[PDB]
């Protein structure tokens, strides 16, 4: 039953930096915690085949330490999970942090003590920590999502969730079904297709995907990037999404059918999902006609790629190109293989799982040895809403988030003092690490200020939280995503966080 200045929940990008900042800049005694048996967070857990970043390799990392940027290396233009995981372990060892982290250790309640003005925090190892500050780096993701299919437990084969992939497991020569065609699904599908005896993909909503263009690089290309890194990060910190391309301000309809498609083809060829949505035109997300053009281009690629038309149509993405854009390493092409079958489960849904496989409503048994669920997770809400987290006067987090989850500035919420969030709700939608730094940096300032000036407790007003929900909402419904995040872009997000701090923490009850 110990007592410290600060607790950090989680050891991915966000939890790792927060420890570094709170211990080494602000001198605070600081303990880190993670269920996981080591660091990496998202990348400790997802070791499924083909797991790859959407963010180019040079930019999906910390920026804050200039020696590190010069010494780290990568193989391709996008970075794989082993390589990311490895990088976070180098980072963890480089800044001397293993020793602040209790691994294999779940934080299971967070009681705020109104009279001691402290947070009482308990582990599944029995321990208790009493801390003045809590920093939640629990991520945008929550519990694995895992639809309970009828008869599932009759299945005599192995079932695997993408995020619980057994290290070392091979599906080579097995008959495998995959459910889900999200970002994970496309990846695990491209990578499985060539090795398995047969692949059945259960598609519910086919999505829009552009080539990822993941190319090999030589040490000289890296060294041209290394030489220009102050400008790269300054540029990225001053863009909206920080994916490393200039963001277009050219309206789609402001140029010609041929020009429009010329631009859409160079982007296709160059590769990159965000690059397609935002590197090409500036209104794809905000003008109806801009959007339809982008979407149409992609469907023509799909009909150019899938030879058999009954298959093509099952994989044909429909309607607004207003989900997060995917990119792949040859996804549509997989459906030309004789040992891949597509099952459109809107038209022909799963009726049940039986001993030997999956049965659809048409009454065909799809014989499977392995059923892989690429069905994702259950939202930000989920990693908080699954705990004894209570704020002032014992108020429960799930009681406090009576409806949609909320925050002020993506890092805080009313009735939860000295309690912060890294990637809480209504935060930025960007290449995450640069946003994680913004958040951790602001959180570490705020906490340095609190100690230096003798602040007992800080928390936002419910007035302010609601003003933020409105700002996020007004900006959302100006885009085609409407038809959970602040969508004004990193640069605006940074000026806002900075103004609030320069303005004496406006929207915050300081005690
Ligand atoms: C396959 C995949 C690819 C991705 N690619 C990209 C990309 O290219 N670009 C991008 O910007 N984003 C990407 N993301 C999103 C990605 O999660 C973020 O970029 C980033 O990893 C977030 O890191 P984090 O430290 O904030 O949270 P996480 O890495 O999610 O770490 C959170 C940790 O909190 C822990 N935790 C939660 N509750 C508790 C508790 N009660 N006790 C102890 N521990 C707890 C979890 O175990 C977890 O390890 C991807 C995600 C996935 C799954
Ligand atoms: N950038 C990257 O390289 C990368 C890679 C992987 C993951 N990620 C991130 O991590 C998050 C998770 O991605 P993800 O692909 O694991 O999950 P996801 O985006 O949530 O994809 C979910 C998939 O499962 C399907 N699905 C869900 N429940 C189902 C059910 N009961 N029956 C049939 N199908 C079902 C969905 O279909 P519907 O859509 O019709 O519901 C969808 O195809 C994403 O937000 C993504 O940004 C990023
Ligand atoms: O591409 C991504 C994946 C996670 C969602 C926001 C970050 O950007």
């Amino acid at each position: 039953t110990h007592t410290v200045d600060a607790v950090v929940i989680g050891a991915g990008f966000g939890g790792i930096y927060a420890v570094h900042k709170l211990h080494h800049e602000l001198g605070l005694t600081t303990v880190g915690f993670d269920k996981a048996d080591g660091p990496g967070g998202t990348w400790y857990w997802n070791r499924y085949p083909g797991a790859l970043s959407d963010t180019e390799s040079h930019l999906y990392r910390f920026s804050f330490d200039r020696d590190l940027l010069q010494e780290s290396t990568w193989k391709t233009t996008y970075i794989t999970q082993p390589e990311i995981l490895e990088y976070l372990e180098d980072v963890v060892d480089r800044f001397d942090l293993r020793r602040h982290f209790k691994f294999g250790t779940e934080v299971t309640s967070a009681l705020y003590l109104d009279d001691e003005n402290l947070w009482e925090v308990t582990t599944d190892h029995g321990e208790v920590y009493r801390a003045k500050y809590v920093v939640n780096a629990v991520g945008l993701l929550s519990a694995i999502n895992f639809p309970n299919l009828p008869g599932l437990d009759t299945f005599e084969g192995e079932t695997i969730h993408t995020a619980a992939w057994p290290e070392g497991k091979s599906l080579a020569g097995r008959r495998v079904g995959v459910i889900g065609t999200g970002s994970t699904g496309q990846q695990v599908i491209t990578s499985l297709a060539p090795e398995v005896e047969h692949l059945t993909v259960f598609v519910r909503t086919p999505q829009y995907s552009v080539p990822v263009g993941n190319r090999p690089v030589n040490p000289e290309q890296i060294a041209e990037i290394k030489a220009d890194y102050d400008r790269i990060w300054e540029r990225a910190k001053n863009s909206a999404v920080a994916f490393g391309f200039e963001e277009s301000t050219l309206p789609a309809m402001s140029v010609s059918e041929e020009e429009r498609n010329r631009i859409f083809q160079e982007a296709w060829d160059h590769g990159g999902g965000f690059r397609f949505m935002f590197g090409t035109f500036g209104d794809i997300a905000t003008d109806e006609a801009a959007n339809e053009a982008a979407a149409s281009f992609i469907r023509a690629k799909v009909a150019e790629i899938i030879e058999d038309p009954e298959t093509a149509r099952k994989l044909m993405p429909k309607g607004l190109f207003a989900k997060r854009p995917l990119c792949d390493s040859g996804y549509y092409e997989v459906y030309n293989r004789p040992n891949v079958e597509a099952v459109a489960i809107k038209e022909n849904p799963i009726r049940e799982v039986t001993a030997k496989g999956v049965v659809t409503e048409d009454g065909v048994l799809h014989e499977l040895d392995v059923l892989v669920f690429a069905t994702g997770f259950d939202a930000v809400d989920g990693n908080y809403r699954r705990i004894e987290i209570r704020g002032r006067d014992g108020l429960h987090i799930n009681d406090h988030w009576d409806g949609q989850p909320t925050s002020y500035l993506g890092v805080s919420t009313a009735n939860f003092p000295n309690w912060f969030m890294v990637l809480g709700p209504n935060g930025p939608f960007t290449n995450l690490p640069p946003s994680i730094e913004t958040q951790v940096e602001w959180i570490s300032d705020t906490i340095g200020y609190a100690e230096r000036n003798g602040v007992r407790a800080i928390e936002p007003t419910p007035e302010a939280e609601a003003e933020w929900t409105e700002t996020c909402t007004e900006i959302a419904n100006a885009t085609l995503f409407t038809k959970l995040f602040y969508l004004g872009g990193l640069r605006n997000y940074r000026a806002v966080m900075a103004e609030v701090a320069a303005d004496g923490y406006r929207g915050f009850e300081v005690k």
